[PDB]
C-alpha cells in the first residue's frame, strides 16, 4: 500500500516487482519526491517476500535526465540556506541513496537511453544492466553543474569502471559512453533494438527473465546477493553520509543555482 | 556570519569559540531548527583560524534534557499537510537533520570540550559522547538514552561512541534497559576528564571556572599541535562513525513511519 | 522442534528465551556434541519472532568447566590426522562461534560459577553478563593446553578487558577474576548469592529482567542490537576462521592430547 | 610424508611443487576427502623450503566437475545413524572440508599456478578463482558455479574472489542465472594469463608445457623476491577471504538442512 | 620557493601547476634526492590555491629508467648496513610514496616512453594518464633486482591492473604493455605521435587540458578527488611503511647489490 | 651478531633475550642511532627460534627520558631542511616503531621509573608492563614540543587508555600517572620496590618470569600472539607511515628546535 505518482507507477509479476518511470515528454527528470517515492518503491519491494528481483525500466529515449531543474528552481519558510539545503537536498539524497545500498532483491536497470546525474548513480548501483542498444551512455555532470559525487559514485564508479576511467570522466564532466560500459562489463547484454520502442525493450528483457530463471532456487539468489553486498556495504555507507554533508557548502556557495539556470 | 538563536548564543575569547545553550527554564530542550543551528555554529568555528578549541556550556540544572517533544508533537499536527507521505515527512524533520548535526560533530578539527552542567538525554547525551574532553560540574550529572523507551534506535553516532567509551557489556545493560550512564561508570570509564564538585545550582560559576582552568592550561602549548594530533587521532574512527551515520538515521524511519514514538512522545 | 539432549534444556517465557545447562555433577563440561546443540539453539531463538532475549543459565557451583575430556580421548575411521581434527574439532568450533557471532536476539549469560575454555569463550561473546557472586572466574587455559585462542577470544577478550591484561592472563594462563570483570564493566550486576544456589540465583535475575523489559519497545532492543553487532562483526568472523584452522597444527602435533591426560 | 590418494598424485621438480588430479574417467570430481586431502597438498608444498610455486594441473577434458554426487549421496544414505541431527551431519561433512580446504589456498604462501585443462564447476571453480595464475589449453575452458541451480550459495571465497576478479555486475549476471564464465570474459578481465591453444584431446602436452615455460621464465629470478611480494600482495584482501570463508560455510548450512540440495543432487 | 635542481623543473600555467623531468641522455633516472626534490614538488603544488592540476611530463624517449644504479653504488659513515639503508633507501621511498599518494590536486602523467621501478610505481599512483604512442610499457623487474614492491605497488598494480595480471608481470618480471594498459583503462588517451618530439607531445596534452578544464567549477574537481581518495587511503598508508621496511632484510642481505652491478 | 652499543646491551637466558638500557647518568635518552639499534635488537630476538620473550629493561630512576635533545642540535650536507628531517627524523622513526608492531615475541616493559616521548611509546607498544613502583608515569611532550604523535601512539593510547583520557593528556601535555595506567589495567603488576634499586627490581621481573612459564607450552603463546596482532596491526602500520610524514612540516617549519633549546 502507498501513494499514486503520477510519474513512476509499479507491478508485481510473479517473483518480479517491476517499477517503471512514465515520463517521457519530460526524459523522466525527477523531482526530489520523485526520488523519495523511488526509494519507497524500493523499501515495498524488500518487504514482499514473494519478490526476488526488483526491475526499474523507463521510457522513451532517456533512463532520466536526472534531477529535474524546474523543481531545483523552486526549492529557490528556512531560518537560513543550510537549513533550506539539508531539507531539500541532503535529507533526499541519504534516503534515496540508502534505499538501493541496502536493498535485499536483485536489482535490475533496463537502461532504455542515457541515465544522467542523480540517476545514473541509481544505475550504477544496481546489480545488473541491460542496455537497449549502443547508443546509451551514463553522464556524471557534477564537475559543470558546480557540485561533487553523489549517490554513492565515489565508490560506485571507480568499483565498476576503474579509477583512472573515472577520473577522466569526472573531472572533465565526459560521459561514461557504451564501449567503455562493455568493456568494464557493466553492461550485462545489448538487446540492439531501437530506440524508439523501450516498451518493446521492456517487454522483451522480462521474457527473458521468465525464462532464466526457471529450475533455479531463487531464495539462493537473495543468499547469495546477501554475502556479495557485503564486500563494500560499509563504504557505500560511510560515502553516503560524507557525500551529502559535503555538497552542502557547494549549494550554500550558490554555484550550482547559478549554473542549474545556465 | 550567522543568525540569532534565542536558544544558543556564542561567543569568542582567544583561541576559544565558546556555545551556550541558555534555555534552562526548558531544560535546554532542543528543537530540529536548533540541532542545525548548533551544526552551523560548529562549521563557523571550524573555518576560524584563530580558533583551536570549541566548548559547549549550558545552564541551569540540566546540559540539555533532548530533542523537544512539543517541536516533535508540531512535525505531526497539521500545519496544511505539507508532504506526500509519512515517509517523506519523516525524511525531511528527522533525516535529515540528525544526519547534518552528527556529522558536524564528527568531522569538527577543533578541540571539542563538553561542560556538564547536569545531565542529558537522547540526541544532546549522544553529541556529548561526540566531544573529544568531558568535563562534569558534580556527581550528580549522569547520561540516558531513553530509546528503547521512546521506540526509537541508536542515533548521534551512540551505536559507535558508547561501545567505544563505556565497553560493549555496560553500552547493552543500559540501551536495552533504558538505564542511565551514571557518574560512577563515566568517572571509571575515563569519561570525564574532571570534575569540578561544585553546586548544581550555579551552573555559570561551573562554566566560567572551566574557561578559566583552560586558559592556564594552554599556556606555553604550540596550538597547531593540538590540532595536528587531533587529525591523526580523528582518523582511528572516523570511518565507523560515518557508516553508522548514515544506517542510523535510515533504520530509525521504520520506527517513526509506524508511529510508535510518538505514541510514547505523548506521555 | 528439536532432539532432546540430557545436558541441556531450554524454554520460552514471554519474550524470552532460556537454556540451561543441567548437569552439575560433571561441572557441565560440554562434549562437542553439545556444542553443537548450544548453536542450534541460539538459532532456533533467533527465528522465534515472540523471542526478544536469549538467556542462558546453568547448575551448581561452575558455569562450564569447558570441554569435556573424556570425550576428547574417545577422539583419539578417518584416512588421516588431519582428517579426524577437521571433523571433530574445526567443525564444531566454527559452527557454535558462529552462531553467537551472529545471534540477533539479546544474549544474557547469568554466570552461577567459573567458565573455563571454550565455554569461558561463549560467555565473552554474551551482550550481558550477571554474576552469582564474587567468586565467579574466566580462565582461557590455552597456553597450559598446548592450543591457541578459540571461540572469537582473540577478538573479544582485548575488546572486553583490553589487550595488555589479555597478553598477562592468557600468555601465563591466568584467571580473569572478579575483580577485573568488575573494572572492565564485564558483569552488569552481582547480585551477592550463595554459590549452593544456582537455581534461586537463575530465578532472581529472570525476575529482575521481567520488572526491566516492562514498558520498553522491545523491537527498539533488537533494532539496536543490529546496529551494535556491525561495530565488530566483521573482525569476529574472520577471527573465526584463522582460529579455527590455526588451530589445526597443535592437534596434529599432538600437544594437546599429551596434556588433556596430564 | 603423507597417505597416497589414487586420485590425486604430487610430485616435486626443483622449485616445483605440482599437484596433478588423475581422475578423467570421472571428469575428476571430488568427494569430501579429496578436498581435504587438496589442502594438506598445499600445506606440505607451504612447508617446503625449496618449493616456490604450487602448480596444479588436471587431467582429460575437463579440469574438475566440481563435488562428487555420488559420495554426497553417501553422506545421506545411512551408513549407521551417525549423527545426532540433519545440523550435525551437515556440520561434519560440509562446514568442515569447505572451511579447510579454503583456507588452505587462501594462506597459501607459494605462488600458486592453475593449469585449466578443461571446465571447472562448482567448489573447483571456486579454488581455481584463488590462484595467483590461471593458464587455458584453449578458449573452450570455462568456470560454472551453479550454486542457485543446486539450492546453496557462494563456496570456496567467491563471494570475495569473483567480484574481484570478473566484477561485480558480471558477477551478479552469472551467479543468480546459472550461467558460466566463459573463455571471452576469462580473457577480458585478465583472469587467464596465457591460452596455451592446445586441442583439448591432450591435457598431458598441455600440462608439460606449462611447465616448460615456467622452467623458463623463472631463470635469472631472484625467487625469494616472489615470495616477498606475494606476502604483501595476499595482505590486500586476506581478511575479506577469511571472512567470507566462516560466513560461507555457516550460511550454507540451512540449505543442506532444508533438504533442497539434495533433492536437486539426485538429477 | 624551493632549490634549483638540474635534472627536474616546473612552472605555473594558470591552474597547472607542470613538472618536467630534463634529463633525456640519461634517460631521466634519478637518485635519491631527486625523488624527494619530486616529493618536494608535489607539496608545494598542493599548498598552491591556485593550482587544480599537476602534470608529470619528461623528455626523451623515456619518461624515467627508474633508480639511478650509479648514485645506488655510491651509497655502497653508518654503525650497520642497516643504519645505511634506513637512511638511503628506507626514508626517500616513505617520503616520496607519501607525498604521491595524499596529494590533493589532480595529478597527471604525460608518460613519453617507458618507465621503470619506482618511477613507474609513481606513475601508477597518477590519477590520469596519457601516452605518447602505443610503444609505452611499465616494467617493475623487482624480481630481477632482489627487491619487492615499491611506491605503493602492492596496491596500485591489483587495483588498477587486476590481481592475476600483477602476478604474472611481478613474478616473472615482465612487462604491462600498452595493450594491457589500454585493455584496463589506465591510459585515459594515446596521443599516438612519434617518439622523436616528447616536446610536442607535452605541448598537445596541456592544450587539450586548457581546452577540457573550460566552463568547469574547478573547486568540484578537487571536492570529488577528495572522496575518491578515501577509497583506498588507508591501504596506501599501510603498504607504505610496510614495502619499506620489509624491503630492507633484501638491502641488507646484498642479493640487490651483486645484480644492480649487471 | 651485531655491533655493541655502549648505551644498551642484551642477554640470552633460556626463552628470554634481556634488552638493558645502561645509561642511567643521562635518564637513558636516546639518540637516532640508538633507536636504530633497538629495531635492530628486537629484529635479532625476532630470528631466534629458542627466544620467546624480549624483556627490556632499563637503570637508574627513569626507563627513557626520551629523544636525546644534544643529538637533536648536532642534527641542526643535505640540499635542503626537508632532506636533512627526512633522514633523521623520518627514517629512524618508521624504522624502530616498524620493528615493535611487527615483532612476533611477547615483549615486556620493565618500567622502573618514567618514559618520555618517543621512548614512552615504545612502552605503550609492548605486550606487558610491570612497574617498579607507584611513582611511573608516561609523558608525551608532543604539544610542548611543537610536534605531533609518534611511535604509533595515535593508535596505542586511545587504545590503551580511552579516547578522552588521551586527549586531555595529549592536548594539554599531562603525564598518564600511575593511576590511569593501573585503572585501564596498562600495568599487570606494580612490584613496590624502591627507586633507588633498579637492579634489583629487573632481577625480581626475571625470577618470577622463570616461575611462570614452567609448565606451560610455550609456542601456543606465539601463537594466540599472532592473532592477537591482526586486530590492530593494520592500523598501527597506516598511523607509523602517516605520523612520521605528517611530522616533517613541524621539524621544517623549525618550532621543534627552538622549543627543543629550552
Ligand atoms: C534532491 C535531489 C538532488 C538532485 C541532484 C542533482 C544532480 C542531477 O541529478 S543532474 C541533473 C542535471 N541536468 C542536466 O545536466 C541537464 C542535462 N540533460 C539533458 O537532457 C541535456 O540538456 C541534453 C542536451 C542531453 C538533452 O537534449 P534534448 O534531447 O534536446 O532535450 P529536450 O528536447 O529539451 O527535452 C525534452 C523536454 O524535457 C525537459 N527536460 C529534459 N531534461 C530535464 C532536466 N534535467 N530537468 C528538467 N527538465 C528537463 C526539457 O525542458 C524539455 O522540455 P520541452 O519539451 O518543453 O522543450
Ligand atoms: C531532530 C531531532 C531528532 C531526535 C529524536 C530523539 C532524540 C532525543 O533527543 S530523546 C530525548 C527526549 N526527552 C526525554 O525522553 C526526556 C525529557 N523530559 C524530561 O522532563 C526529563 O527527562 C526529566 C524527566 C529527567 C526532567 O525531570 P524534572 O527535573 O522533573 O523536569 P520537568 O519538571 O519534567 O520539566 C521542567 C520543565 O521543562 C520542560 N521540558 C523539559 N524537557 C523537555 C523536553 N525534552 N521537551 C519539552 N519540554 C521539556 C518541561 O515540560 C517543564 O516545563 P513546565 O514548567 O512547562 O512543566
Ligand atoms: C569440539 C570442541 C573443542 C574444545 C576446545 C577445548 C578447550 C576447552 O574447552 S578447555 C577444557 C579443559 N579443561 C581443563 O582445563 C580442566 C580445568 N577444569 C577444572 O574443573 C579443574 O580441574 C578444577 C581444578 C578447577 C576443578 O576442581 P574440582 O571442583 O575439584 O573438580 P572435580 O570435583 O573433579 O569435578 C567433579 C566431576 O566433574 C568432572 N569434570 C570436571 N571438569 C571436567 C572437564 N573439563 N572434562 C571432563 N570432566 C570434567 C570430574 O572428572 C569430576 O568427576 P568425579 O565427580 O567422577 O570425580
Ligand atoms: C565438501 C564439498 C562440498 C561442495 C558442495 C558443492 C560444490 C560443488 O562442487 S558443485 C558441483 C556439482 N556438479 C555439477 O553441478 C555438475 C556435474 N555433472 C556433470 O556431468 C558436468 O557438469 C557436465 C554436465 C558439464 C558434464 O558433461 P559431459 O561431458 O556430458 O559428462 P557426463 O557424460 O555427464 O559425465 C561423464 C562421466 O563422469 C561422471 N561424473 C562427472 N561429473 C561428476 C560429478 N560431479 N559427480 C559424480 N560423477 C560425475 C559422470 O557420472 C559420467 O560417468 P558415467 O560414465 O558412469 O556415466
Ligand atoms: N635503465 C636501463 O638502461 C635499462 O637497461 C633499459 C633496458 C630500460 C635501457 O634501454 P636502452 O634504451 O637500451 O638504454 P641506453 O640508451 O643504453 O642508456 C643510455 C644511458 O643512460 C644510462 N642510464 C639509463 N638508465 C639508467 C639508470 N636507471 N641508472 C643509471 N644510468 C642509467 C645508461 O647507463 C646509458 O649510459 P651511457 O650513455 O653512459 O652508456
Ligand atoms: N629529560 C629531562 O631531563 C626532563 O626535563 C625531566 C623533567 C624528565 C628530567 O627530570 P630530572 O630528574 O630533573 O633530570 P636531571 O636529573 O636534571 O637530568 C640528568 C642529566 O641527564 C640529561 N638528560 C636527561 N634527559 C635528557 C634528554 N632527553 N636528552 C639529553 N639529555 C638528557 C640532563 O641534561 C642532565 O645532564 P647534566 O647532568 O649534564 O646536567
Amino acid at each position: 500500500e502507498i501513494r499514486q505518482n503520477e510519474k513512476i507507477s509499479y507491478r508485481i509479476e510473479g517473483p518480479f516487482f517491476i517499477i517503471h518511470l512514465i515520463n517521457p515528454d519530460n526524459l523522466n527528470a525527477l523531482e526530489g519526491e520523485d526520488y523519495i517515492y523511488l526509494g519507497e518503491l524500493l523499501e515495498l519491494a524488500d518487504r514482499n517476500r514473494d519478490v526476488y528481483f526488483t526491475i526499474i525500466q523507463s521510457s522513451g529515449r532517456f533512463f532520466s535526465s536526472g534531477a529535474d531543474f524546474k523543481g531545483i528552481a523552486k526549492a529557490q519558510k528556512y531560518p537560513s540556506e543550510t537549513s533550506k539545503w539539508v531539507s531539500n537536498f541532503v535529507a533526499r539524497n541519504v534516503y534515496v541513496t540508502d534505499a538501493f545500498i541496502k536493498h535485499s532483491k536483485v536489482l535490475i536497470c533496463c537502461l532504455n537511453g542515457p541515465a544522467i546525474g542523480l540517476s545514473a548513480a541509481l544505475v550504477a548501483l544496481c546489480d545488473i544492466v541491460y542496455s537497449i542498444n549502443d547508443k546509451v551512455y551514463l553522464l556524471y555532470p557534477f564537475a559543470n553543474l558546480g557540485l561533487i559525487t553523489e549517490g554513492g559514485t565515489t565508490v560506485s564508479l571507480p568499483l565498476k569502471f576503474g579509477t583512472n576511467t573515472t577520473y577522466e570522466c569526472l573531472m572533465f564532466n565526459k560521459p561514461f559512453k557504451y564501449d567503455i560500459m562493455c568493456e568494464n562489463g557493466f553492461i550485462s547484454k545489448n538487446f540492439n533494438m531501437p530506440s524508439s520502442n523501450a516498451e518493446a525493450f521492456n517487454a522483451k528483457v522480462l521474457e527473458e527473465l521468465r525464462e532464466k530463471v526457471k529450475g533455479l532456487y531463487l531464495p539462493s539468489c537473495l543468499g547469495m546477493k546477501k554475502l556479495l553486498k557485503s564486500n563494500h556495504i560499509d563504504a557505500f555507507n560511510k560515502a553516503n553520509s560524507v557525500e551529502v554533508n559535503e555538497s552542502l557548502k557547494y549549494w550554500v556557495d550558490g554555484e550550482p543555482l547559478k549554473r542549474f539556470r545556465q
